[PDB]
């Protein structure tokens, strides 16, 4: 079936717990596979040790820039960027997992977890999974954001990987 992956997240060096994500490989196999492999680190790079660098309360928590840690970087397992696979899944509510980008066909490694329905992103960002467990952890992360996106605690993915 579809992969289950995990992110273990610290805030200011103390653990918040685990976010478990289902990746919809049946709908977006290429996008799911990229995220899966970046969680395991099996290509020699990935999310371990990187941060949630942009967090906006009542919107979303963004992460995945494991090269520049600020929203300018990241890379996929395929190359620096890869196309928008499809827009079939929608930003339906809290817990949606979707690709951040810098315009059409600029997916790399950055991603976000929504904390509300974000319908205006439908057709612009590729949705590829959702939170199975750990929305409490997501709400903690969200609470350390701000309107500007600047975080008030350092939010680190200490460990990540594949459960099934």
């Amino acid at each position: 079936g579809n992969p289950l992956v995990y992110l273990d997240v610290d805030a200011n060096g103390k653990p918040l717990g685990r976010v478990v994500l289902e990746l919809k490989a049946d709908v977006v196999p290429k996008t799911a596979e990229n995220f899966r492999a970046l969680c395991t680190g099996e290509k020699g790079f990935g999310y371990k040790g990187s941060t949630f660098h942009r967090v906006i309360p009542s919107f979303m928590c963004q992460a995945g820039d494991f090269t520049n840690h600020n929203g300018t970087g990241g890379k996929s397992i395929y190359g620096s960027r890869f196309p928008d696979e499809n827009f079939t899944l929608k930003h339906v509510g809290p817990g949606v997992l979707s690709m951040a980008n810098a315009g059409p066909n600029t997916n790399g490694s950055q991603f976000f977890i929504c904390t509300i329905k974000t319908d205006w992103l439908d057709g612009k960002h590729v949705v590829f999974g959702h939170v199975i467990e750990g929305m409490d952890v997501v709400k903690k992360i969200e609470s350390f954001g701000s309107k500007s996106g600047r975080t008030s605690k350092k939010i680190v993915i200490t460990d990540c990987g594949q459960l099934s």
